[PDB]
RNA sequence: CUGUGCG
């Protein structure tokens, strides 16, 4: 005991802060007994950690560790049999509790299992306790530190250690011991010798179902004989029988199967497209009616603007009175309007935005001014005072900065109202709910109305997501089949000419598809457009793109201008196609495209499979579909009618089809409907493993098994490998032989392949699971309120305002649903703390009963019913606590809605009703720590994983999210597989290299022409099985570099199987709407398996999974060694030359021949049924000819490479994604890089710089001379960044380049003294660092200048609003959540949305209080704060550029260009040479002349420029912003510190301009390749290049 | 939290 009495000594800093400290510290002095002295030890430890961690939260210590039943019998309370649990901490308060249960663990993985563990097992008590009781609120406490703020933190260590001192010191179980030892460490792979390996009377049979058939010793020339003896019996049983799977094209045949496919002949639908789609008839009617056809309008939008931000303010606490509030201002400014001025209304105002008896207000509503009197006539007489009352309220507590003089407290004279309402006459819209052609023969228009067409699409696009923009906490104040009438709805304006304005009108708010209706207004004059019903988030895509459709669509028609006519039969046909394909968004009509990119793939190439026509066929629904498939076939008849062999210009009919088919790209990929994308990934995840018929119900989730589940699991394994080597049954179910399997492994083990196994660089060196996709999870939603109830009775300490619902705004940043729900909760466990029958039945939530049950009117008809003691007078906003369900009750009832008013009434009536190793499992010992695991389990869980999809073009993607042991386990089989593939060398995922070596390979080989075989591979994923991988490591070696030690693989092996062991959790929503509940087997499967079997099922167990994104490289390399198993078999018994490469789902077959191509057809089958054999299913996608290639979506043709325009033109107008403008506009520069090259255009890239300069300045930010990419820039993109295409925009803002010359010759100078000339730099930081003017100056007497530069070239000014910061915004992000190189810096270091919401988000967040000062303001006072002083100077570029004098009002936000003009030459100077400071001079093709270049960069700032450079710069120059906000998690430092190749070439001088200026981005993005390294050009482009070369 | 413009 030499530590013991030490222990006692230093167990004396502690204080007995409560009476227990000094019971449980007299008993422990009291008692020197080798056994129990640590139990208490440990148990005192816990209590004090538990005690620290709930007396922060106002604990009551549960000092006798009862249960829950008898201190709820402690009060008065009845017993419901509540299940037994003991508490931590508990806190009751009337009819409330509070339970909270803490922990500790220092791992963070038993830390966040624990933490599931207590939630999980407390979550279920709430169902039963509320049922016939009082309610509780869940809170736990994780800690993985065992820190306190009760000692001084350096003795807790110093306890620990003595303590595992003590305990190893002496003992006297062994995995308690190894349990308790590791727990109690810090910081702790591979290697998993100590685990225990046990046996559970499981492990046997598993082996002999899996390692009977296994030798891995077989010789070489058994294996050639039985080689040929198998191709000798394949000759004449299959192939001579004619039961192959490919053949020949035979072209003509092939296009009347395309024509029965695609053109319907059984269809009724007619050949005109305008009057089979609503869209296009009312685009159509639109486009015919408008082509052959004053300061009052600005007040009457800006008091509209005024009024519509000052109701945004919500100061009324109420919303129908505000809304008659604002609509009364409104009709009073109309009449004080109309009083005067007479020629306004009929002239001036019917022109404008205007319809019968209709008028706009705010929140964009239509409203009726006959209605409108009918109801403002109401509370006169009632309580005429209440015009008085808000009157006053405009003058206290309210902004004061309004212009309402006289148009607020004046009252309506309705003499007036129904004089204007007499003046129009009667034409109320009717809105059609729910057959002669005159549809113009669009094949006979002009040249001219189709972009007319197009520009009125953008803007009926704009017009939709303008109101899909509108607010949603919107009601109507009067509520309403076939033909319903409009009074109240929602509108939106539109502008097409000077005098006519069309409009659209809504009925119903959110994000879900409406019914909307289109009308027009000529002059003044109401006509019927038309109506339709559609989801507006599936036309982001047209807002603006009017014209570089169009401009795609004269280059896309020009590529077929080597015979003259077949444009004019082929064009405005391709017009209406992509027209077509932009009105009508879903998933059938890209599949379609794809469908006949397949189609064309294997028509085009010589050897195609017999199964394609029965891929291509899609069934059509709304007559929507029929039409643009009708087109495409005749698109693809007319270009393939005649003689089309490979005999003539086939390579620009083949570009011309693909790109058509990629067309399919303009669709948006966000799964119209979500629960049925949950269905389809569901059906599609269980409909093989049952129609194999292994899956199990919900298994034990710990690692146990009944007889049945290991029985069938045995079943599943023996079936698997039940396949023989000469049956051709089994050619579609799953499986393999394992005699084939010991066929390869036995040739690959001797060295007889392209590799062997001589590897070398040793490879030994917080979620629900139940759902995917919601925003929110039960967990959070409950962690949130338990924090925020917490926080409220803390602060008791009643009344208690609306405020607390700013906290619910805090933590956070169907949303608003969420917000609305957790409002509602928390309100009414305050109430609680404060102090029809079918509901019981059924379940007992009211928050979840649906309105779909019971009829409106009994709804509204029994909330007006007698109540005394449920309603209280007025609204009283101080809510004192004990009457908050009446306030809720009577601010629910004075609203329109009453859903709230009826479930606050129904829960008003309370309708609602000594061993070591047991008894220290409960305090802090970690149980779950995996110590012995069996062949099923790791003592940690059973690798629970949750299904999830993701949008793809063509179908949805499966994905599965693993937990964090699951996490860490896959992470290192990846790492190992990895190791392993890097080892190899043919494989082609992730070593460019070999993808470039692999696409040189298949350009000269289709150069040369020999044989292409692209395999593409069905069911790649689900098919796969784990015991795959068991077996062939199993009768693997993985023999060491020098050492041929045989490596063993036992922890691979294991953790393998546990994959094999793993179990996948089915989503909760799919699961309630099968229960809830057209046949589906899904739907059958499900139904057999709720009760006949079990219960119901969550939890799906099976063999053969593969789950896609866990095992991508295992599988790669599996299928690398097949397929060079499959091409050295087939180079031995064809002699013919294979060569192949792979990545994983596709790989790629390059075949030399020998010694026209129809002879070749049995090798083909025979590799076909080998493939089969083995679990290698192939799609018959494939194409087994020699014309052209594919490989991951990248083609290959006789003499060049596909554009692939399309494509990239969608991606790059999709996907912009809005945070802030520059970041946009980066994005956008990067994305218009990668499209220039692959040889697009140089002018479709100015027509999409031009969409998005005109779509951010509609946003109301402004442009900015920087602004998005530059218009009509050249091909000079190549050997150009960012920095010289913004010079080159200023440039070009300036027409006359004269002080620009200048300048540039001081930059000149500048650069000549800072590289070599004289002595320079370190000086520069000292000027840069300060501010903006003085050092232009600076630098112009460092160059040489006079005071007149110095007050000349500062006379050029912009305006740059993120002077004082960044735009402080809030966008529509994922909930629950210093200059930007820094951040880049920092993340470099370290290691569902859509696109219309994000936009949507940007613009509504820009315009509130986003600028800052001093203070947070608007952009409008700025920008309206310019003086138009108009002098000569500040005109040549309107609201780019402005005067100093042009800016004496406001000048914080004013900055000099000729700054950024510096910025831009200097990080050119570094970057790309110094060639850019000459001047550029200008120079003085059948388009078809391609051709590829390099970039001609000269670097002078050591081009290589390693890692660890600019740290040691910053360290030196900064060092205060080095210290904080840099490297703080970082342990290799010090080879930075001793002088890391410190002070570079140029690196020292030009990194501050990046410090000072947040628009440049250079050390970012310096730091990365090119990326291209070469570039498609056609010489047109070519020959108007601008020359810029400099002299010395 | 707090959207009003493409002429
Ligand atoms: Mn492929
Ligand atoms: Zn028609």
């Amino acid at each position: 005991d030499e530590y013991v009495q030490e222990l006692k000594g230093l167990i004396r800093k502690h204080i007995p802060e409560r009476c227990e400290f000094g019971h449980q510290k007299v008993t422990f002095l009291s008692q020197v007994h080798p056994s129990p002295l640590l139990t208490e030890g440990f148990k005192l430890l816990s209590s004090l950690v538990e005690l620290e961690s709930c007396e922060a939260h106002a604990c009551q210590a549960n000092t006798d560790q009862r249960f829950v039943d008898v201190i709820l019998s402690d009060n008065g309370i009845l017993c419901p049999t509540l299940p037994k649990v003991i508490p931590d901490g508990f806190k009751l308060t009337g009819k409330t509790l509070i339970l909270l249960e803490t922990f500790v663990r220092v791992n963070p993985d038993e830390f966040e299992k624990k933490w599931k563990a207590d939630m999980s097992k407390l979550l279920n008590l709430k169902h039963d306790l509320q049922k016939s009781g009082v309610t509780l609120v869940p809170i736990v406490d994780g800690r993985s530190n065992y820190n306190n703020r009760f000692v001084a933190d350096w003795v807790i260590e110093r306890i620990r250690w003595l303590l595992i001192e003590i305990l190893k010191a002496s003992k006297s179980e062994d995995q308690e011991y190894q349990r308790l030892i590791h727990s109690l460490s810090n910081v702790k792979l591979e290697n998993l010798e100590h685990l225990k390996r046990n046996s559970l009377d499981y492990d046997e049979r598993l082996n002999e179902s899996l390692f009977i058939g296994l030798k891995g010793d077989i010789r070489e020339s058994t294996v050639r004989e039985e080689l040929i003896k198998l191709k000798l019996w394949f000759k004449d049983e299959v192939f001579s029988k004619g039961l192959g799977k490919f053949k020949l094209t035979d072209r003509r045949e092939l296009l009347e199967s395309l024509s029965s496919l695609g053109a319907h002949l059984d269809s009724d639908v007619s050949s005109c497209p305008f009057c089979n789609n609503k869209l296009m008839e009312i685009v159509y009617n639109v486009t015919f009616s408008c082509v052959e056809r004053s300061n009052i309008e600005k007040h009457y939008l800006s008091v509209l603007s005024l009024c519509n931000k000052i109701k945004g303010l919500k100061v009324f606490n109420t919303r129908r009175n505000t809304l008659l509030f604002l609509d009364l201002i409104m009709v009073n400014l109309m009449v004080d309007i109309s009083d005067s001025c007479q020629d306004a209304i009929e002239s001036l105002r019917k022109s404008g935005l205007i319809v019968g008896q209709m008028v706009m207000l705010v929140n964009d509503r239509v409203l009726d001014i006959l209605e409108a009197v009918k109801l403002i006539r109401k509370k006169i007489g009632t309580n005429p005072n209440w015009v008085k009352n808000c009157s006053k309220i405009l003058e206290r507590s309210h902004p004061e900065i309004w212009h309402h003089l006289s148009t607020l407290i004046k009252q309506p004279d309705f003499n007036s109202l129904i004089s204007i309402a007499q003046h129009l006459v009667s034409d109320r819209p009717i809105m059609r709910y729910s057959k002669i052609c005159r549809h113009k023969l669009f094949q006979e228009m002009s040249s001219f109305e189709q972009m007319r067409l197009f520009k009125t699409l953008s803007s009926i696009s704009l017009s939709l997501i303008n109101s899909m923009k509108t607010s949603f906490s919107s009601r109507l104040l009067v509520n309403e089949f076939g033909n319903v009438r409009l009074r109240e709805c929602y509108a939106q304006r539109f502008y097409l000419a000077e005098s006519l304005v069309g409009f659209l009108f809504y009925q119903k708010t959110g994000e879900r598809s409406r019914c909307y209706s289109v009308y027009l207004s000529d002059n003044g004059v109401m006509s019927e457009q038309g109506s339709f019903y559609c989801d507006p988030k599936r036309f982001f895509l047209p807002v603006f793109s009017d014209e570089v459709l169009a401009g795609m669509c004269e280059e896309m028609t020009s590529w077929l201008d080597f015979d003259t006519g077949l444009m004019n039969d082929t064009g405005p046909i391709l017009r209406l196609l992509v027209l077509a394909i932009l009105c009508s968004p879903s998933k059938r009509n890209q599949t379609f495209l794809q469908g006949l990119r397949y189609f064309l793939m294997a028509f085009a190439n010589q050897i195609h499979h017999i199964d394609l026509t029965s891929k291509l066929v899609v069934e059509c629904k709304s007559s929507s579909e029929v039409v643009v498939q009708r087109l495409a076939v005749g698109l693809f008849i007319r270009l393939l009618s005649g003689e089309s062999d490979a005999s003539l210009f086939f390579s620009r009919r083949f570009k011309y089809l693909l790109n058509v088919s990629y067309l399919c790209h303009l669709i948006t990929k966000e799964t119209p409907d979500r629960l049925t994308d949950q269905i389809k990934c569901f059906e599609k995840f269980i409909e093989p493993k049952v129609k194999f018929g292994c899956a199990v119900v919900n298994p034990s989730l710990n690692g146990k098994l009944t007889v049945d589940q290991e029985d069938i699991m045995i079943n599943g394994l023996k079936k698997f490998f039940s396949k023989s080597l000469r049956d051709t049954e089994d050619v579609q179910t799953p499986g393999v032989c394992k005699e084939l399997l010991n066929y390869c492994v036995s040739l690959f083990n001797r060295g007889k392949l392209k590799v062997s196994g001589e590897l070398k660089n040793n490879p030994f060196r917080i979620p629900k699971l139940d759902e995917l996709g919601n925003i929110l999870s039960t967990y959070d939603k409950e962690k949130l309120v338990s924090a925020c109830v917490s926080s409220m009775a803390e602060r008791f300490k009643n009344l208690d305002p609306d405020s607390t619902d700013y906290l619910i705004l805090k933590n956070l940043t169907e949303q608003v649903e969420s917000f609305n729900e957790i409002k509602h909760d928390v309100q009414v466990a305050l109430a609680k703390m404060a102090d029809v029958s079918l509901h019981e039945v059924k379940d007992f939530d009211p928050d979840v009963l649906p309105p779909e049950v019971y009829k409106e009117l009994c709804d509204a008809v029994y909330k007006s019913s007698e109540k005394c003691n449920f309603f209280l007078e007025g609204v009283l906003d101080v809510c004192p606590l004990g009457l908050l369900l009446k306030n809720l009750t009577t601010s629910s009832y004075v609203d329109e809605e009453y859903f709230m008013c009826f479930k606050y009434l129904l829960i008003q009536g309370h309708f609602d009703q000594f061993t070591n190793a047991a008894l220290r499992n409960l305090c802090f010992y970690s149980e779950d720590s995996p110590t012995e695991f069996t062949s099923i389990s790791s003592n940690s869980g059973n690798l629970k994983f949750g299904l999830s999809y993701k949008e793809q073009v063509g179908s949805n993607r499966e994905l599965y999210v693993g937990d964090l042991n699951t996490k860490l386990m896959t992470r290192l089989v990846e790492d190992f597989s990895e190791a392993v593939g890097n080892s190899m060398k043919y494989t082609c995922l992730n070593s460019e290299k070999e993808f470039e070596r692999a696409i040189c390979d298949m350009k000269m080989a289709v150069n040369n022409g020999d044989l292409s075989c692209s395999y593409d591979h069905s069911k790649w994923g689900p098919t796969m099985s784990p015991a795959l991988f068991l077996a062939l490591l199993q009768m693997l070696e993985l023999r060491t570099p020098v050492d041929r030690s045989k490596i063993d693989l036992d922890s691979v092996k294991s953790i393998l199987k546990w994959h094999l062991h793993k179990v996948v959790e089915v989503p909760i929503n799919v699961a309630e709407a099968y229960c809830i509940g057209s046949t589906s087997l899904s739907e059958e499967f499900f139904h057999q398996t709720m009760q006949l079997n079990g219960q119901i099922p969550s939890h799906i167990m099976s063999v053969l999974d593969m789950g896609q994104g866990i095992l991508h490289n295992t599988s790669d390399l599996y299928g690398l060694i097949t397929e060079q198993f499959l091409c050295y078999a087939l180079d031995l018994l064809y002699d013919v030359i294979p060569v192949s490469y792979t990545s994983s789902d596709d790989q790629i077959t390059l075949i030399k021949t020998p010694s026209d191509a129809a002879e070749w057809l049995e090798m083909i089958c025979f590799h076909e049924f080998l493939s089969s054999k083995l679990n290698k299913f192939v799609s018959p996608k494939s194409v087994i000819g020699t014309f052209v290639a594919e490989f991951k979506s990248r083609f290959f043709v006789m003499g060049e490479e596909t554009p692939l325009l399309t494509k990239f033109v969608a991606a790059a107008l999709h996907n912009v994604k809005c945070k802030t403008p520059t970041q946009l506009s980066e994005t956008i520069d990067t994305i218009c890089d990668q499209c220039i090259a692959n040889g697009v255009s140089t002018k479709i890239v100015t027509r999409i710089s031009k969409r998005v300069n005109q779509l951010i300045r509609y946003s109301g930010y402004g442009e900015t001379p920087f602004g998005a990419i530059e218009d009509q820039d050249v091909k000079d993109w190549v050997d150009g960044s960012r920095g010289y295409r913004l010079q080159r925009k200023i440039e070009a803002i300036f027409h006359d380049d004269k002080e620009t010359s200048f300048i540039r010759n001081c930059a000149r100078k500048v650069f000549n003294d800072i590289k070599r000339g004289r002595i320079f730099e370190e000086n520069l930081i000292n000027l840069i660092g300060r501010g903006g003017d003085e050092a232009l100056t600076g630098f112009l007497q460092y160059a040489g200048c006079s005071e007149q530069e110095v007050n000349r070239v500062l006379n050029y000014r912009w305006v740059n609003l993120s002077s004082f910061g960044d735009l402080r915004l809030v966008l529509r992000t994922k909930l629950m959540t210093v200059p930007t190189l820094i951040k880049t810096l920092q993340s470099k270091l370290s290691r569902q949305s859509s696109v219309a919401s994000g936009f949507i988000g940007f613009c509504k967040s820009m315009g509130s209080k986003c600028v800052r000062d001093g203070g947070f303001l608007y952009i409008k006072e700025v920008y309206s704060g310019v003086s138009a002083c108009t002098c000569e100077i500040c005109a040549l570029k309107p609201k780019i550029i402005y005067c100093n004098n042009s800016l004496n009002k406001v000048s914080q936000f004013s900055k000099p260009i000729l700054w950024d003009y510096f910025s831009l030459v200097l990080t050119n100077a570094c970057e790309l040479g110094e060639w850019v400071f000459s001047t550029v001079k200008e120079p003085q093709n059948n388009q078809n002349f391609f051709w590829a270049v390099k970039p001609k960069v000269v670097r002078q700032i050591e081009d290589q420029l390693g890692m660890n450079h600019v740290l040691q710069s910053i360290r030196r120059n900064y060092p205060v912003l080095f210290d904080e906000h840099l490297t703080p998690f970082m342990n290799d430092l010090q080879v930075s510190r001793t002088m890391d190749s410190g002070r570079l070439k140029f690196l020292d001088v030009c990194i501050a301009l990046d410090m000072m200026n947040e628009n440049l981005g250079i050390i970012s993005h310096l730091l990365k390749t090119r990326d291209n390294s070469v570039y498609i050009v056609k010489q047109s482009d070519c020959a108007l290049a601008h020359i810029r070369q400099s002299s010395y």
